[PDB]
């Protein structure tokens, strides 16, 4: 119906969870997340759409399709987060808001891991809340 | 609804001055509107939520030690003493239950010297850049958990 | 007997027209693409342009031009501040290869002043704007 | 009608006069507060001298100045070189700030040469003693 | 000589282009003529060895991934990747089995940008310098491991 | 009687010993503490005081005490020695001998605790042997 | 009158022996100019406050500038603060790849403070630069 | 007699085109240092030769100097050197407040080797370094 | 007879291998090492001779003979790796090849061992794949 | 002072000289001094004390091994080999009785060369500054452990 | 003739002021110059521009240098770049040990351009240059 | 009564003659020693040269000469990038001190530039190949 489009956009090895380090990444799978944001967004009147690529072309696309279609956008760049320039170039093109969202508290990490290169960028991010910071991005973008 | 779980909500240096404090960047609310409505927003929740200004390090500290020994979940806004306070960090090890670091502005599209928080190693995550609606997440967290 | 030319361009840079028109101006890529092979049919060049967000396609489109002595001219875009991968294919080629950015890098944030693609290649042209491309070209006509 | 002026000394700087006096001089903090105030009086300025080592009680002074829009000088001696918090309340000023140093601090050892607090205010005086507040004071008196 | 436990040699990007890429550093042997060369000397080691070339981390992120299910020893150049590419060093930390990292050249003698490695402190081991020789020197570990 | 005082301070955190990291920091408690180092310093013909603050104004106000008595000080300023220059500025005030003890060995943990901005401005430094350094701190200053 | 100002830094007198001489370059870039309707004029000093000089005058005049201000460039600040004064377009030209070479060349103090800079396109930087302004 | 000398470095002959010139200032300093009893001489140049001169003359007259290296500043090692050599006050100023500006700007080579420095406080600051001088 | 001669030197700290971290050394002493290598040495056509010392003075004496002989070298230069120019400039005068071999992934450790100034100066380098690494080095230089 | 449990104080390069070495800042009292004066001291602690020194990394290092060996606990001052010698720290690692590291100077005062102890992370702990005193505050440390 | 020229960067025309004066050390190393068989010059200047054309000359005359480039040691790129161009050797003096004094000083822009180094070793040091070319 | 002044060398220097002759000569040490006694002779010194890899017997050597007030020219080649027990056995020398390199250690890596040794002695002299142990005895024979 009148239901605000939102898109989640997962990056390289989120294909992957459930696989991973559990007591950080839970044993959900990346369908299982899915569903979960999808079910959700309903309850909260949004209609959400959830992606996941290894590929740094496609997921240039689709942040691309959401600059020209105003779509608000919950990204995981995961490793990228830490390099990735024309990950950061491609999100600045986005007109409506967009939060970062990593799963494990990159803080407490390594100190490779210390610095996302997409946060400068973004309206805000949500780190070391494990699966339930895309549920809070979610909230916010839901009363936005 | 039922308004039982004790949250903490402490707000360190400068932030007593919201509403008057750079608006453009921190918006209009003052600090008693914004306890009201994390007051209000628990309470939807079923969380008793207290909230707690201050400019003293001492008072954050034993504001801290307290919550450590009551086992009561914490979120902090540590303000300018995020990038230095390394006293702050330590009491904050102390904590049991689930502590959430809360910036109101996002702290990576700023000045250089406010990238870096030295709190965010040392509690269960961080929320930067989502306004007052912050403070609302990390409860919302905290309901569920 | 016109001599073969490719111009490469890297992300984001399929989006041009799209944000920031006082840098990048209010062309398509389409339109750069049609104007370079004009510029390059009036200095007797055969110029041909390509662009991808795929640093694999890229890779292969250096192969291509390094395997044929194309001489290049690429504008690497994101890709000049830290795709390793991508300057050890232009280390690869044979003919010259000049970079070119449509900014100035060096009035940017400090992200974007180091390029990982200079020093592999021939020479750098930055913040001439669109124009860079047709120097570039200029220079390749009297090569 | 005369103008209020602020100013406002941070940690370990009521202990002049004890220490260092090729530095910072013989007098003590209660002679420095008497100097400056008959100093503003022959300009015009009705002038208030604070002194604290305790950052929530200079916090609670600037934001004081901050609401009733009071020009300040501040010397944040130590804090100078980390204290976050004072230099995010000094932010909050509306009307100028002048920070003043007593000592050289570039003449100093290395962790003594950048101040924190420097570039949020109006401007800064280093190296010229306790003559430095009255400067500030002339500034104001003519602004 | 009985070749049955299963090996995968990855040869990251550039690497298609051996024999032509620059053969004063990495030689002029094909990379179809090294994949050859690693199969029979598997062979005789009696390893089952498969060798796979891309330009795409997409595509050898998927390989690593199947290697991390297959429990199967890796073998991996990553070439430039290695300098800077977090995303092929978290799918090589999913990896169970041991993982050896190959450099052709001796990258600690060539420009600074080349000398770290993003992977090395992720994989079992790594050999550098020792030509295409390096890849029998890990199949020669993995036959006896 | 003509018992030389002696002033042990103790900074941030400080009061909760006993509730942290055993393993390091011990299961005694602050005024456990505060009565082995009286009574270690009587035996020594010492006339101990030992204070504990998480107020950096009341520790320079101690500090600035100290200066003006001349009496020798044995401090943990804790997680000020990172980065606390005002603490370091009062220290330098001090006539008599001061020795900074750490309980833990700060060189074994993360970076960010290696580096003192008190080591510089004392006599002297004990770092890494537990509450036992405030007693070597004391056995020095008993033949100084 | 489309007047250019090439201005040359420090030991760039010098070409050819430190094979084409300095008069030689300022000859072929005043004919080339010629060719595209331009009014170019050459200018070589060692002399800082001669150059800051030459900038000050072409802040004034509106008169676009391609300089090459050699080794000033890793460090002259001065000179970088006379260029933040032009008006018109300004155009920085090194001969040779300052990215190729030793790490102290890396850096140009005055890339951020002009409209653009050509590196590595050896004396054809020049004619380059003359080209862009030729259309500008 | 009280005799002070103001010493402006490069760029700083371009005042009010770079809405006060220096000759406004020159002249502002000249008649504020007369109602305080001093003797004031104001000199620019984009010359450190000229410079390095004035600084050395003044180290032998004992001459108190006001000084705005401007972009010398950041790197000039051989002002930094010439100014060591004097034996009256010596007081740096900057127009701008530097550390508010780019990273670049924010370290004096100048401050260590001279008596204080004044940053921020616009054109006034000459006239509050004339007033320290007036009672030193 | 016509068996290749070949070097195997060994730094500090190498002649306790066995008593430190077995989980990465192994259970196998010094003496059991250079048996092994020896005998493998043997099978592979090559005469190996093996050494250790803590004497940086009686390595570069041992490198220097390698250098005027023109045999090859394997050298794990242990802790020295992370420091000793003095080691790394008699490498230089090597003419036949020499392999730098560490039995621990120094990349996984602390950052203070990441970085060898050895592994410039020599033909290649084995890391992290324990003491079968030594006989990786042994199986490169017999067919050499 | 029944002199019985065994401690090894080792002294690293250039303490042979003290008396003679930079008195302004080690002192007048000889090596000899020394070594007479702490086992003096231990003997009243009920401790066994044999103290050493050596200008060669080798033997320091042999000594470290024995005592490992013999779990003895060692009071070391590396001297100058504390800025640097991975070496002598690597073989510090091998001890399993407490080790306490020894400075007479107070290194955070000196030059920033001498500020950093490769020594110090990976050794129970460390005294600076107090002169030759922190050698009998080791021992005092040692004699109640 | 075996002529040598010795060249003084800037601040050194105040040696004694800032007790052996830079005419007393001229004088000095003219005599020493004679009794080695060398036609020794002494020039001094704080002009960079006058100091890149007397090395620009040594380098077409083939003449070995002796330069002590005084702070202009720790960033001046400009006068590393005329060195460069010289044929015959150049050894870079400095009277004051650099190493032992602030970190600013520590690093030589030229020395890696030039034959060698001494620093520390007072006026001598330009005699054993001296000394060094005599039986070069 | 001729001045006695001990000339010493530190690792890899026994090798002299093997490698880099276009740096190091083609000389020997034994061939250098000779001459540089042969040399001290003419100016009237009783020149001792002594050559070790051993820093222990090194640090021995600086302690006599330490005690003997022998004036020292050392070389201690790659000890200088590292080697702080040497500097801090140089820093007792008493008579004056005069570090050598034969080769231009700033021209070299970057590894090279920096000498732990160079703050510690009275000078330095670098890249006057074997003639600057000549040109650090002439400075000693007129101090």
């Amino acid at each position: 119906h009148m239901s605000k489009q939102i898109l989640v956009l997962n990056g390289p090895n989120l294909g992957r969870l459930g696989r991973r380090e559990p007591q950080i990444y839970g044993t959900t799978t990346h369908d299982d997340l899915a569903a979960r944001l999808i079910e959700y967004g309903r309850e909260l009147g949004l209609d959400v759409e959830v992606r996941q690529t290894d590929s740094e072309e496609r997921m240039m696309g689709w942040i691309h399709q959401a600059a020209d279609d105003r779509t608000p956008v919950v990204i995981n760049p995961a490793a990228w987060s830490h390099y990735n320039i024309a990950i950061a170039d491609a999100l600045v093109q986005l007109v409506a808001p967009c939060i970062e969202v990593h799963i494990s508290n990159i803080a407490a990490r390594e100190e490779f891991r210390h610095h996302s290169v997409v946060s400068a960028h973004v309206t805000g991010t949500i780190a070391g809340l494990g699966l339930k910071g895309y549920e809070l991005a979610l909230s916010w973008l839901a009363t936005d």
